[PDB]
């Protein structure tokens, strides 16, 4: 550990040549994204066997005894796979190719063609039917395979095909299909659109076709479903359903998806793997792009996949939400009350969409401000949802366990927004991202703006990339603390790697390389700074030094004890570094502000000291009022927001984000950091909780510890809300600010009083800083 350890990294990524390699693979990612997010070759999607076939079923308007778009029965004949079902060869659902090949099938015999094809189809289909021994054999839906199934397969049969229709699987699917069909309001069908819809081809005989033009989409689908609207086309003649299936002839050419346009959830998705590979620094543009284009539809009602859908749709709903609220722009919780009845609902449709949404929703709901009680109630919600999920059998699938689905719950459900340290999460996800991610709806498809190999080989090789210069900077860390005479004073634990990461984890960037090493040097310092006065140090010493912090004069410290000498000429040297430092890149004055920030710092501490030496202990308030001043975390926060290399702080800026007194950004740090640490310790100087307790002589501890945690709720919220906050404070400042606070947060996460793990910590210094993603 420390210099040893730090010193005997040699990364490699550290040349010059990978950023170059880097800074290719962000072109080639912008030049790919480019016409999705501003050209015209948006909805990048996979071909849909089983909708391919129904828009191959629409007969030619001329009235010849052909098919209208013939090129559709074309590739249908080509794209067999060598097993006689159709579907995506890469990924095996056997609901997906059942329901594809029974329905290329039955067009191919529309049309007396492909009698081999036919064969080859009819044999899949009877040999996974008759595989199929219980229903955990059936594996993953697409959506709504019970309902479209049964009446797919009584087309076959008045065929008389040779399949085998009295398996008790099939018989089961009729016993679904009824189920779910029972719970249908038919005459809300014509008037309220919803998710049936989407699957028109599989309730023909409920349908009145006169009726159905009420909920069509503008651009003349149903629910952005092809196999849907071609069904209603043959039934109508309607002249915007036509138009929609000519429009995605136009844009694909032979074939057609299973959704479209998906413009909306397509955008949102590349923006969220992005930011969630951690790679989102080199794409500004392309994202502000993108979440500018789904702002624009962005409505009280909600979004749905697509912006023309009729109505919105939870998944895409709450990831725009989460998005467009973490990029700061104006969003309100209230959207949510579109999925609401009597409160939420969002438990219908396939199985893996209904997880999604209620991910989504879980992951929106950690963004609340102060005041959003929809969004307590969302959070609650997903999370018994999600627990729930998890003791399902669906769950379990060989698809979903192929993706490990569960896993990712379990993850999302002990994963708090706020207690994360942002280069992990980054590195992890570099884990766990698929370029070859396979999606369900009606069939299996994929999303390659979304999915992509490029994603991931920038994402790896960036990681790497930051923490080899992160290393770099360790060295020069750990160099300096060798020589800074702070490892003089043994009654401090050393911890210079420790501190480096609270601030490296979360502002990573290498232009602010300064404001990690002087935000370190004062972290370093503090320590030996809070020992002395709430340990080390007796009464009469800490007056003398805090004398000596009034008077700013390095002649003064002849008065101290040897210790408190050398202890004060290495604070009088940081602090003026730092205050030059941060003069220089602030173009003004600020030696007399950090002066005065010390000042009360120590002032507050000489408090606590007084307070020891009396063995006395204060109210909650008179606490909190020193503990917010004395936990230090304000003027460290100060050493490194004010030299960031290319951010100017104006004292009016700086004041909107520091103020002791208000709730402003460091304010809420320090509070939160204090009470973070009292949950978290205080069972291993009186804390808040026995403070409380003085108070309330009758009260609990238990009753105590809920208290505490009833300030820190509220102060979290607030947090969130100062920084993503649209204003004119340099948007780096907020975050490094925000990013220290996360930090703190995981180090005192699941606060039980027991004390912090030293192991975890080490841990999280290793994964962040230590050890290398394999490429
Ligand atoms: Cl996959
Ligand atoms: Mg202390
Ligand atoms: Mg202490
Ligand atoms: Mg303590």
């Amino acid at each position: 550990w420390g210099y040893d350890l730090v010193h005997s990294l040699k990364s490699p990524y550290i040349d010059s040549s990978y950023r170059e390699r880097a800074e290719v693979l962000v072109s080639e990612i912008k030049a790919m994204l480019n016409p999705a997010i501003t050209g015209d070759g948006e909805s990048m999607i996979t071909p849909s066997a089983y909708d391919t076939a129904w828009v191959a079923r629409v007969p030619a308007i001329d009235g010849s005894a052909r098919p209208q778009f013939p090129q559709t029965v074309d590739w249908i004949l080509k794209n067999q796979l060598k097993d006689g079902s159709w579907g995506i060869q890469s990924h095996f659902l056997l609901s997906d190719r059942l329901l594809a090949t029974l329905s290329c099938v039955l067009v191919l015999l529309k049309w007396n063609v492909g009698d081999l094809q036919v064969e080859q189809g009819i044999e899949f289909i009877k040999s996974n039917l008759e595989l199929v021994k219980d229903e955990t054999d059936q594996d993953s839906l697409v959506t709504d395979f019970e309902i479209i199934f049964p009446s797919l397969l009584r087309e076959a049969q008045s065929l008389r095909l040779g399949l085998p229709y009295d398996l008790p699987y099939i018989h089961l699917l009729q016993t679904k299909r009824q189920e779910r069909l029972a719970k249908l309001s038919r005459e809300e069908i014509y008037a309220v659109p919803s998710p049936l819809l989407y699957s028109l081809e599989g309730i023909q005989d409920i349908v009145e076709w006169e009726r159905i033009m009420e909920v069509q989409s503008q651009d003349g689908s149903f629910l952005s479903s092809p196999a849907s609207t071609a069904c209603v086309f043959m039934h109508t003649g309607d002249a915007k359903c036509l138009e929609f299936l000519n429009s995605v002839m136009i844009k694909f050419g032979n074939f057609v998806p299973c959704l479209y346009p998906v413009d909306l959830l397509e955008r949102l998705l590349i923006v969220d793997n992005i930011v969630r590979l951690g790679i989102y620094r080199h794409f500004e543009k392309e994202i502000k792009e993108a979440l500018d284009y789904v702002y624009r539809h962005w409505n009280e009602r909600g979004i749905g996949w697509g912006r023309l859908n009729p109505i919105a749709d939870l998944e895409t709903t709450a990831l725009g939400f989460r998005l467009l609220r973490l990029h700061r722009y104006n969003v309100s919780p209230a959207i949510f009350d579109n999925f609401k009845d009597a409160k939420f609902i969002c438990s219908t449709g396939q199985f893996n969409k209904d997880v999604a949404s209620m991910l989504n929703l879980y992951r929106a709901s950690q963004l609340a401000f102060p005041g959003e009680n929809i969004l307590d109630e969302a959070k609650s919600f997903a999370t018994k949802y999600l627990r729930e999920a998890l003791e399902k059998s669906e769950t379990s699938s060989a698809w979903n366990n192929k993706q490990n689905l569960s896993q990712e719950i379990k993850y999302a459900l002990k994963t708090s927004w706020h207690a994360s340290v942002p280069r992990v999460e980054a590195k992890r996800y570099c884990q766990v991202y698929r370029p070859d991610y396979a999606r369900i709806a009606k069939c299996v498809y994929k999303l390659p703006y979304v999915n992509n190999e490029k994603f991931l080989e920038l994402g790896k090789l960036d990681f790497n990339i930051i923490q080899s210069i992160h290393q770099e900077e360790m060295k020069n860390v750990t160099s300096w603390f060798r020589d800074s005479g702070l490892p003089l004073f043994t009654f401090a634990r050393e911890r210079p790697l420790e501190f480096y990461f609270l601030v490296a984890a979360g502002t990573y960037e290498p232009q602010y390389a300064k404001c990690r090493f002087l935000f370190t040097k004062v972290a370093c310092l503090q320590t030996v700074l809070d020992d002395m006065y709430d340990t080390y140090g007796t009464l009469d010493e800490l007056k003398l030094f805090t004398e000596a912090v009034r008077r700013w004069d390095l002649s003064f410290t002849e008065n101290l004890p040897d210790y408190m000498k050398l202890c004060y000429q290495i604070y009088y040297d940081i602090v003026h570094e730092v205050a030059w430092e941060a003069e220089k890149e602030q173009g003004r004055e600020l030696v007399s502000f950090f002066r005065k920030g010390w000042e009360d710092y120590l002032l507050g501490y000489y408090e606590e000291a007084e307070w020891l030496a009396a063995e006395y202990v204060p109210t909650l308030d008179e606490y909190i009022k020193n503990g917010i001043t004395s936990i230090g975390q304000r003027i460290l926060l100060l050493s490194g927001v004010l030299i960031m290399d290319g951010q100017l702080l104006s004292q009016e800026a700086l004041e909107k984000v520091d103020y002791p007194g208000r709730r402003v950004l460091t304010e809420l740090n320090s509070l939160i950091s204090r009470l973070a640490d009292d949950t978290k310790t205080y069972k291993a100087l009186a804390s808040s909780i026995e403070c409380y307790m003085k108070d309330h002589p009758e009260c609990t501890e238990e009753e105590a510890l809920d208290h505490i945690y009833s300030i820190l709720e509220p102060a979290v919220k607030e947090l969130t809300r100062e920084f993503l906050k649209p204003d004119d404070v340099p948007f780096a400042c907020k975050k490094m600010l925000f990013e220290e606070t996360r930090v703190t947060m995981v180090i005192f996460k699941d606060g039980d009083g027991f004390g912090v793990s030293k192991l975890e910590v080490k841990d999280h210094i290793k994964e962040c800083l230590i050890e290398p993603l394999p490429l």
